[PDB]
């Protein structure tokens, strides 16, 4: 027997009964009434919601390989998205992951590390703020750059400049593709649908986007091609191409031409938008607590002078800072139902049977929104993440980016970029609202299973 849950109604199941303006909060009011591990039917589809730190952590940690299949939509078919990494399963999501993971350590691709294309890129994004010459200032394009530019050069080997024309086509693609992809006509209601696609054209729209920036990644793996230094692969590319030639004699090879460019697709989807959220949600509530981030500042000028660009080694010595990222992570909470899991075999789950490929459902929101570990959860406060002596105090709550073997691939990466920028922002300017910062409001606005910040303008003043 699955478990329990609100009865369905016949063909709809249990969509009357959840608000699917704000699922997450929907999901926290059948908790209190069905518990922790409960069942909802999308259309007699069985939908098994995980809530809490207990049940998450004894799904994802505990029985980690039984959950580590990625639940399936129409939506994955109709924008032909199961063939990376982020919606891929079985031995292709294995393989292209495990391949993933080893190139995108700090030094998995040549001498030049993920840290110094960090750095470089921190660099960039310090002088184009420089050039808004300290007016007012929607951050949006510019926060969305700079983390945009460090995926092509750990793709490509190579950033572009914020102006050059083939960047700004592919960030426009990109950005035009996740904002459709936002919509919950396309990320609920269609999927409601299982056989008719009633948004014919949308999904057209997609997939023309997503040729272009393949097309452009199938220009360079030529390039790549010709320019090919075994002894020093430089980027993912470079990489992806030589365990394609140890995969000669192995065929048929989950890595192939069609393999990259699907996967450099889920790369730049993935590794863009979240961390440019998170960004510019950090900047908005350093706005909103100037205390926080003069003391981030102090940290700065203490730790790193102005005579060098900070770098990973710092954070250890920057607790508060640390504190700071950790819990701009956790209060935004930009996947509060993270992306849905499957079974992947029949699993035995406190007495409930839960079927394979049965759709799991994980509330991040829920151990994130922690109010016994995160006391007042609801508030931005880098307490939660502080001691009373001040040193960083690290939480197993702390699931920004999921857990268990899908775990965000892009951890570490996140991790670096927001440390990173952040740290080069503050230690080269102070940060000026336009309206006084009691009355700008810092509360996550959701649609559907995103969270983004309300809009705002601020002044990068040079210090
Ligand atoms: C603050 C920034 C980010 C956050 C909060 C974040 C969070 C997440 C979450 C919650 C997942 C879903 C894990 C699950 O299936 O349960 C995910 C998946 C993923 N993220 Fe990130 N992510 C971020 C940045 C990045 C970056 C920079 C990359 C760059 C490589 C990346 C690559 C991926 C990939 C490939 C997956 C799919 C993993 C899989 O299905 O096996 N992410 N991320
Ligand atoms: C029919 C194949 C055309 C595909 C396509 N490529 C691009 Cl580029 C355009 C720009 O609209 N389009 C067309 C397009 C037309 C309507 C929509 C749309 C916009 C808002 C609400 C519903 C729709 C929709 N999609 N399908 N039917 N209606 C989206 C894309
Ligand atoms: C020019 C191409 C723009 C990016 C994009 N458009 C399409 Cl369609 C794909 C296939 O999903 N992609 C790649 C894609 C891969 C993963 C995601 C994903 C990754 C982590 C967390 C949420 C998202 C997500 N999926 N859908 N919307 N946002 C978003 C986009
Ligand atoms: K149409």
């Amino acid at each position: 027997k699955l478990p329990p849950g609100p009865t369905p109604l016949p063909v709809i199941g249990n969509i009357l009964q959840i608000g699917i303006k704000d699922i997450s909060k929907s999901l926290t009011n059948l908790s209190k009434v069905y518990g922790p591990v409960f069942t909802l039917y999308f259309g007699l589809k069985p939908i098994v919601v995980l809530h809490g730190y207990e049940a998450v952590k004894e799904a994802l940690i505990d029985l980690g390989e039984e959950f580590s299949g990625r639940g399936i939509f129409p939506l994955a078919e109709r924008a032909n998205r199961g063939f990376g990494i982020v919606f891929s399963n079985g031995k292709k999501w294995k393989e292209i992951r495990r391949f993933s993971l080893m190139t995108l350590r700090n030094f998995g691709m040549g001498k030049r590390s993920i840290e110094d294309r960090v750095q470089e890129e921190a660099h960039c994004l310090v002088e184009e703020l420089r050039k808004t010459k300290a007016s007012p200032c929607d951050p949006t394009f510019i926060l969305g750059c700079a983390p945009c530019n460090v995926i092509c050069s750990i793709i490509f080997h190579k950033r572009f400049d914020y102006k050059d024309q083939q960047f700004l086509n592919l960030m426009e693609k990109l950005n035009e593709n996740i904002k459709i992809l936002s919509s919950p006509w396309i990320q609920i209601c269609n999927n409601f649908s299982p056989i008719i696609d009633y948004f014919p054209g949308t999904h057209n729209k997609l997939l023309k986007n997503v040729a272009f920036m393949k097309s452009y990644i199938l220009e360079k793996v030529k390039e790549h091609q010709e320019s090919m230094d075994m002894n020093n692969p430089q980027d993912f590319i470079d990489c992806f191409l030589m365990k394609m030639e140890k995969e000669k004699h192995n065929q048929p090879s989950e890595f192939t031409i069609e393999s990259l460019e699907n996967t450099a697709v889920d790369l730049f989807g993935a590794g863009t938008e979240t961390t440019s959220t998170t960004l510019r949600y950090a900047l908005l509530l350093l706005l909103k607590h100037p205390e926080v981030t003069a003391k981030v500042q102090e940290e700065i000028e203490r730790v790193i002078g102005r005579n060098r660009s900070p770098c990973m080694q710092d954070r250890s010595h920057m607790p508060y800072t640390d504190a700071v990222v950790h819990e701009v992570q956790r209060y935004i909470d930009l996947l509060p139902t993270s992306l849905p899991h499957a079974v992947t075999c029949d699993i035995k789950f406190r007495n409930y049977l839960i079927p394979k490929g049965t759709t799991i459902l994980i509330s991040l929101t829920s151990v994130l929104h922690d109010n016994k570990e995160f006391p007042n959860p609801e508030m931005f406060d880098p307490h939660h993440f502080l001691d009373e002596g001040g040193n960083f105090k690290k939480s197993k709550y702390f699931m920004p980016f999921s857990a268990g073997k899908r775990i965000c691939v892009g951890e570490a990466l996140a991790g670096m970029e927001l440390f990173l920028f952040l740290t080069s922002i503050l230690q080269n300017f102070n940060l000026k609202s336009l309206v006084d910062p009691k009355n700008l409001d810092t509360t996550p606005v959701v649609n559907g299973f995103a969270s983004v910040p309300p809009f705002y303008q601020l002044c990068f003043i040079p210090i």
